[PDB]
């Protein structure tokens, strides 16, 4: 039902590499995003896998499935995402000039795909910065290229990925936003943050981040999955932020 | 009248800061718990004289004062802290329309006696209301909120005890949505715009158009066309009753 013919695509240029992600131009108008398969590396049948996810899937804050090549070699063709992973943009040239009423509006995007995620009973397994998607005036949205400093204890040494590992995760990532792309747990090695957060070991507040916002990082970082807040409950908070939480919020030097 | 010495008052946890001073919890001659708040001294000083002639149980109680700086402003302890943050916080989901109707007549009650009094608040909203134990909602004051100011208070000044009933139909609307700041998705500027032109926000999910009626009355153009606290606080205490006796609890209301 997905399918088109490989005609109407044109892979134009190389974004990156592991199969590869491409930008190209669907029945020669639509700027498109084309994931390829390396055939080889897995199987046509376990690489569909991910579209399967996305066929259900359908959101503003979530990368758009458009079409998919089941002739190899196998295209996954989504949306395209002009500024690219939230990441690179945060280490990039644009990460002097955001400020938290930026990063807190990205991350209010991300939750609000998160508690969309929420609703439809799916569980992401790799929230990160890596995997959120920037575009023209500012819009985030969730995606999955295809982590131990970003996963909660239960689901790295239990496996038990639930929606509250990802809330885990957006903890994690929140910390990136608000760092400007830094590796969470600086110094320390997957051995030793998987150690020191059983103990009860967590991220200090950031340098000029406010309180309140490492309260909210603290809270996704609850030991007890429970306890966890909601997407729901982030997304609000995150969204009234500088009026409820922060109304005296004064700029500094990088955030 | 009110003094007492700077050794009787221990101020031990930050509640609050920002604003002129800091609001700390502590204890009053090392029995009563207090709560203790840190612009010019005759400035500071002018809001605990207001406090002296302000008596009511559905309004915090000022306990004593310290005239020479630094100023103490001591009051007695809500334990609960401010209605945002509760509503907020993880008593917002547990939290019902029974509830919330009876925290609203609370309010309605001080705004009553404030009425009475013929005093103005000026900054009537859910930050400004401090809850306690059995959800009891006292009045308070912790020093632009566009959102919840009336048209004519906003643009020509014009702050009048009808202009905190408009302030008021706004904190039924945090009540209701627990906690979301209110008129999603605009800025003060487009809030401004649009209620002029007669934009209203809408009924609330989950939440009776009987409510949103008396909110809608709250938020009638002509100031003098505003029910009184008095109207307000007898249609809550009798809502469950006289307004909707056919009320059935929801998923979130
Ligand atoms: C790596 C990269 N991608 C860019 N843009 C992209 N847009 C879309 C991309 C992409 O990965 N598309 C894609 C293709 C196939 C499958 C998928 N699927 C998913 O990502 C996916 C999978 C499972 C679940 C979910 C969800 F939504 F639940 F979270 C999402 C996504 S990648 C731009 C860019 N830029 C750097 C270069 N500059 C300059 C020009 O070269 C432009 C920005 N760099
Ligand atoms: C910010 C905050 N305040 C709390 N409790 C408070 N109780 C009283 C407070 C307070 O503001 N006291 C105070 C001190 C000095 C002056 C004033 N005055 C006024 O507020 C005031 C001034 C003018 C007029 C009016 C009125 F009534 F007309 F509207 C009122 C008030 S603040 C608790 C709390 N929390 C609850 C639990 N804790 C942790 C417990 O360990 C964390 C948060 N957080």
């Amino acid at each position: 039902a997905w399918e088109i013919p490989r005609e109407s695509l044109r892979l134009e240029v190389k974004l990156g590499q592991g199969g590869e992600v491409w930008m190209g131009t669907w029945n020669g108008t639509t700027r498109v995003a084309i994931k390829t398969l390396k055939p080889g590396t897995m199987s046509p049948e376990a690489f569909l896998q991910e579209a399967q996810v996305m066929k259900k899937l359908r959101h503003e804050k979530l990368v758009q499935l458009y079409a998919v090549v089941s002739e190899e070699p196998i295209y996954i063709v989504t949306e395209y995402m002009s500024k690219g992973s939230l990441l690179d943009f945060l280490k990039g040239e644009m990460g002097k000039y955001l400020r938290l009423p930026q990063l807190v509006d990205m991350a209010a995007q991300i939750a609000s795909g998160m508690a969309y995620v929420e609703r439809m009973n799916y569980v992401h397994r790799d929230l990160r910065a890596a995997n959120i998607l920037v575009g023209e005036n500012l819009v985030c949205k969730v995606a999955d290229f295809g982590p131990i400093k970003w996963t909660a204890p239960e689901a790295a040494l239990y496996g038990r990925f639930t929606i509250k590992s990802d809330v885990w995760s957006f903890g994690i990532l929140l910390t990136e936003l608000t760092t400007k792309g830094r590796v969470p747990y600086p110094g320390m090695v997957n051995r030793e943050v998987l150690d020191q957060v059983e103990r009860g070991y967590r991220m200090p507040c950031p340098p000029e981040c406010p309180e309140s916002l490492h309260d909210l990082m603290c809270q996704c970082w609850r030991k007890d999955p429970e306890e966890r807040p909601t997407f729901e409950y982030l997304q609000a908070f995150l969204e009234d932020y500088f009026t409820s939480t922060e109304p005296q919020y004064q700029p500094g030097e990088n955030l």
